[PDB]
């Protein structure tokens, strides 16, 4: 299994579609090693829930929560953590406006080396319940031989990759986990990280970070051949007027390189209603009216969530992947799974006459090249070769069918629990 790539387990399906899944609880097992230390980066933190997903052998090591919160909810936060002596707090610098720390990854020190997992879950009950949830999980990446003079980098370069992303944080903290990255061997992995920071990024920087990173991946490590390029996601930032002020301009364009349809996935008041959650599935899809009514055309691009292939049409998606398949889906020039939503926030948009790249957020995403394996292109594994998760191809919004939108009401039929969604 060279991908490493995985959803969480959903409670409530037949087991059979949870058979190659897995749960934090799963991640976290001494199955996996012999756990020492660990930093949990992520957006929204249940910390009590989360301390108890370890096993108790390992409940006391030490746990740095890596967030964005402040203020209040920083307070919060700390909080929710003074009652545990292990755990302490890096808050990410968040100079920019409406800038969150949206990057979901682990780094998980053993006796016997070290794991990274990079994956689209918040560290609360709900988002590992009844959601669709990516997970790449790298090797055990086993410690230098104190005695021997070599880099541990990977052909990917992913060493030095994470490193410069946890060097962007400028924390005291991460600085030690930066140290200990340094100590092992990642040879062997064979993704490309892809990582956003907060920033506006000149020159030879833009190549550093969100979409410009993916259009010189692409330039650089696919080749070329009406290729489609898929994206899916589960929150919707204000995009323009129109598709030509970003969509389908720079962030198409990076999308699109290699060495024009655009399907985008993102669910219908129908998936949600219809939903093991129902309507407060919606709580995690947080496209507001406000923005939605400032650009109603993006939604002649939106098409349903439906993922028989791995019995998850039910399970609302909170995972975010893009990826570029073949004129019949039968295969993909590569595959992305990333904390990143389709926002600019996200992913970046171009200031100053183009020799900008603002950004706001951290985020944090894994992209599989078939050339990192030696191939060309990637067949799709048909029945959850490359596992994409949900149906292809992806089928468009019927007439009837409305984005979700959280923060109206849906009172003319009930969902999956016979209630109604009212937001106040
Ligand atoms: N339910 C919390 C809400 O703020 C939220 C919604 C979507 C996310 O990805 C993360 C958090
Ligand atoms: O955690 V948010 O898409």
């Amino acid at each position: 299994n060279p991908f490493q790539f995985y959803l969480t387990r959903v409670s409530g399906v037949k087991p059979k579609y949870n058979s190659g899944a897995l749960h934090i609880k799963d991640i976290l097992s001494p199955l996996f090693g012999t756990l020492v230390s660990s930093a949990q980066f992520n957006y929204c933190f249940d910390v009590d829930w989360l301390v108890k997903q370890y096993p108790p052998e390992f409940r006391k090591k030490p746990i740095l929560l890596v967030h964005g919160d402040k203020r209040e909810a920083k307070a919060h936060l700390h909080a929710q953590a003074k009652p545990y002596e292990n755990i302490s707090l890096c808050q990410a610098k968040l100079d920019i406006a409406f800038g969150t720390h949206h990057t979901k990854m682990m780094l998980l020190l053993y006796e016997e080396g070290l794991r990274v997992v990079i994956h689209t879950s918040n560290l609360i009950h709900a988002d590992w319940h009844q959601k669709t949830q990516g997970i790449w999980l790298s090797p055990l990446y086993p410690r230098i031989a104190d005695g021997t003079h070599k880099s541990g980098e990977s052909p990917t370069h992913f060493k030095a990759n994470l490193i410069s992303y946890l060097t962007a944080y400028n924390a005291p903290s991460l600085k030690e986990w930066i140290d200990v990255i340094h100590k092992h061997d990642l040879s062997e992995t064979n993704v490309y990280l892809i990582g956003s920071t907060p920033g506006r990024f000149q020159g030879s920087q833009k190549d550093n970070w969100g979409h410009f990173r993916l259009k010189k991946l692409l330039k650089d490590h696919a080749s070329s051949m009406s290729w489609p390029v898929v994206g899916q996601f589960s929150s919707v930032g204000s995009l323009g007027a129109d598709e030509s002020k970003w969509l389908c301009s720079e962030f198409k364009e990076s999308m699109l390189t290699l060495g024009v349809p655009l399907y985008l996935i993102y669910p219908s008041v129908e998936n949600v209603r219809t939903s093991l959650e129902g309507y407060p599935a919606g709580g995690s899809l947080p496209y507001s009216i406000q923005t939605a009514e400032k650009q109603n055309w993006l939604h002649s691009y939106f098409h349903k969530w439906s993922a028989e292939t791995s019995g998850r049409s039910n399970a609302m998606p909170h995972i975010k992947t893009y990826m570029r398949p073949s004129p019949d889906f039968s295969k993909i020039a590569w595959f992305l799974v990333t904390s990143a939503n389709l926002s600019k926030a996200a992913w970046g948009a171009l200031e100053k006459n183009g020799t900008q790249l603002m950004i706001r957020s951290y985020e944090l995403g894994v992209l599989f090249l078939p050339s990192a394996l030696g191939l060309d292109s990637f067949k799709v594994k048909q029945k959850f070769t490359f596992p994409v998760p949900y149906d292809l191809p992806p089928e468009l919004y019927g007439s009837k069918d409305r984005p979700w939108i959280w923060n109206i009401p849906y009172v003319k039929a009930p969902d999956t629990h016979g209630n109604m969604w009212v937001p106040s």
